[PDB]
């Protein structure tokens, strides 16, 4: 895809037993020249760098100072920790969307920073502050976290987010700002209809025709007690509505289970998928449980059937 660029690598040939520096909660990946990045949970957000994808290495974070704005929308929030990044690049621009938030509370924003470049040697890398995108107050029924941009095969961008509540949202974006327009209409698109409403951090990719839309079901920070699940439906309309294998309704808790862990990976989820050629790979973190059950990050060639459904090899 134009807006994840990754050139001609193959990711079914690349051995992913990564190494170095690997903690890391609802990351994402870019790859610029010779250069792999890894945005992820974290104070003012967090940076890995990578030569090849398989080492990495802590780098700095884009926010040394949290943007005062964030008062705005989440004055009870008091540390600096901003949640599960989104990146994207289009027109010669890094658009990483982001949350603000405060667990279990709905009162949330999604933040915009962008770059003309991921690296710090370049003169002109820097991550400017370009502001919020939408957000929800204890008002409305759905929460303002978890973003993921996709670009329709037309080329029009939308944003997917959501966490509980009456579960995932979509809505289209503007090409210019890379934002709602005031009177765009928030479609819902998802949800477990079960209360709690343990659905969230969705990712939409299209190949061949269909959109699939990657959630993760259940429950996340818990250590080895969380019981996250990742599930996928798709749709021939970028709107829905997005089935199961079964032929349920992702708005009626359908999902087919891509992933639900085992004893020494639990919890996989916060997923993100990527393309190259006729590759693909699946990120996302999974507690260790081997190491206290600490986030740690995941990556693994995805495949896809002859039915178009994608899974993960043994
Ligand atoms: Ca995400």
């Amino acid at each position: 895809v134009h807006f994840h660029p990754f050139g001609n690598v193959n990711f079914y040939e690349m051995d992913w037993s990564l190494k170095g520096d690997l903690w890391a909660h609802a990351p994402v990946i870019a790859k610029e020249g010779s250069r792999w990045y890894v945005f992820h949970t974290g104070s003012g957000i967090q940076i890995k760098t990578s030569e090849d994808g398989v080492h990495w290495e802590n780098m700095g974070w884009v926010f040394p100072s949290l943007p005062d704005w964030y008062k705005q929308y989440v004055p009870e929030k008091d540390e600096d920790h901003l949640w599960a990044p989104d990146i994207c690049f289009y027109n010669g621009i890094y658009y990483l969307y982001y949350s603000v938030s405060t667990f279990g509370k709905n009162t949330s924003v999604i933040g915009l920073a962008t770059n003309q470049t991921l690296d710090p040697r370049d003169p002109d890398y820097e991550w400017k502050d370009m502001g919020p995108v939408i957000h929800s107050t204890a008002s409305d029924n759905y929460n303002a976290i978890d973003p993921n941009v996709v670009f329709d095969q037309e080329g029009q961008p939308w944003l997917s987010f959501g966490s509980f509540w009456s579960g995932i949202q979509l809505i289209q974006l503007d090409t210019e700002t890379m934002k709602p327009a005031a009177q765009a209409e928030l479609l819902t698109i998802a949800s477990r209809g079960e209360e709690p409403n343990a659905i969230e951090a969705p990712f939409i990719v299209c190949r061949n025709g269909y959109y699939y839309l990657f959630v993760s079901f259940d429950f996340c920070c818990r250590g080895i007690e969380s019981t996250y699940k990742i599930a996928v439906g798709r749709s021939k309309d970028i709107t829905g509505p997005y089935v199961d294998k079964n032929g349920v309704s992702m708005m009626q808790g359908g999902g087919t289970i891509l992933d639900e862990g085992n004893d020494r990976w639990i919890g996989p989820g916060h997923c993100a998928v990527y393309f190259s050629g006729v590759s693909a790979i699946l990120v996302n973190h999974a507690y260790d449980a081997l190491k206290n059950g600490e986030p740690t990050l995941q990556i693994r060639p995805l495949y896809w059937d002859d039915e178009g459904w994608p899974y993960l090899s043994v």
